[PDB]
């Protein structure tokens, strides 16, 4: 239906697994960066990706089973979202587009997080947008990662996911 969507776009931000994939913190995942556990245990990791699916998986899944974890982990976005005194709000002037950019932020620091930014979620409120990608681009946020700061800064002024136009 939508050229790009929520599971491609935190594909490009978050890198997509369809195996059991280990970081340098030793915490091993799966899918759209769904964290199975922090141990450095692979049979605790499978079985817990065995529960969570409906199949004897041997840390192989589907895209199909990855995109079901991910509407799990946004529907908890949201439900983070909408429970949030600042972000509540916010959440509902913006529309679809831009409202997956908002899920993005929540999805890489937290709920609590995203609602640190008190004068660029104003902006966002009165579709100021511009207005708000200055103040979204003078953020620790920004510095530490600009790339994907940039792509979502822009899903916030275009609307038009054209910074995901092909990664």
């Amino acid at each position: 239906a939508k050229v790009v969507d929520e599971f491609d776009m935190l594909r490009v931000d978050e890198g997509l697994k369809l195996t059991v994939y280990q970081d340098h913190l030793g915490y091993w995942t799966v899918g759209i960066g769904h964290l199975l556990t922090k141990i450095k245990d692979k049979a605790k990791a499978i079985q817990i990706l065995d529960n969570l699916l409906g199949r004897k998986t041997n840390g192989v899944i589907t895209e199909k089973e990855a995109r079901q974890i991910f509407e799990g982990d946004v529907k908890k976005a949201i439900q983070g979202i909408l429970s949030n005194a600042t972000l509540s709000p916010i959440y509902d002037i913006l529309d679809e587009v831009r409202r997956c950019a908002l899920i993005n932020m929540v999805f890489q620091m937290g709920v609590a997080g995203v609602a640190g930014f008190n004068n660029s979620l104003r902006m966002l409120q009165e579709k100021r947008w511009d207005e708000a990608a200055v103040n979204l681009a003078q953020s620790r946020w920004y510095r530490q990662t600009p790339n994907r700061a940039k792509r979502v800064i822009s899903t916030f002024k275009t609307g038009t996911w054209k910074a995901y136009e092909n990664l």
